């Protein structure tokens, strides 16, 4: 038992930091969407103004 | 110790899963931050087309 709560510690322990990970990583990812979509819109109003 | 290797099958189960969540969240990151660079590259060199 003492060698089978302690494999349960260390699994808990790792899918929780993995879940923090992954809701860290989907953040991140619509952070740099909106980032890029707002990249774009300057773009396409500098190609505008430049032609 | 029955309980516990349960425990432990669905723990490292959903750590694996979350696992492969954060690989593909971080592709995505990278993906996503490489667009946002040639995206700004374009709005600089507009910027210069500008001057």
């Amino acid at each position: 038992l003492k060698d089978a709560q302690e494999k349960l510690e260390l699994a808990e322990k790792k899918a929780t930091d993995a879940e923090a990970d992954v809701a860290s990583l989907n953040r991140r990812i619509q952070l740099v969407e909106e980032e890029l979509d707002r990249a774009q819109e300057r773009l396409a109003t500098a190609l505008q103004k430049l032609e």
